[PDB]
């Protein structure tokens, strides 16, 4: 409250360990469904069904251009990415398979990096 502060965690190297947790995203084998936005015109009822799309070259854009105010708004936007895989694909399709995977490894780098 009113000065009264809690002890702070470090943030200075925040940027610079998305960074890197976002490079080794980009360059996963299963990365290929959300290196670019979805063609909303050549893929029918994505524009509809899928409220805010996201996907990583968004991310990278945003982290580059100083539009994270932290680094919990970053990890909003990568689970954003695979919830709306989720949302739209089969659990067991290729594109389906592929979110989940990416999911796991996305928050073991996070658990490990972060907490
Ligand atoms: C990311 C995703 O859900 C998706 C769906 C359909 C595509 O043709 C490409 C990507």
């Amino acid at each position: 409250s009113m000065s009264v502060k809690k002890p702070k965690r470090d943030d200075s190297k925040d940027l610079a360990l998305c960074s890197m947790i976002l490079t080794e995203m980009e360059t996963h084998e299963d990365a290929w469904p959300f290196l670019l936005p979805v063609n909303l015109k050549l893929v029918p009822g994505y524009k509809k069904v899928i409220k805010k799309p996201m996907d990583f070259s968004t991310i990278r854009e945003k982290l580059s251009s100083g539009q994270y105010p932290n680094l919990e708004t970053f990890a909003l936007d990568v689970r954003l990415v695979f919830d709306n895989c989720e949302t739209f694909n089969e659990d067991d399709s290729d594109i389906g398979r592929a979110g989940h995977n990416m999911r796991k490894y996305f928050e073991k780098k996070w658990t490990d990096t972060f907490k």
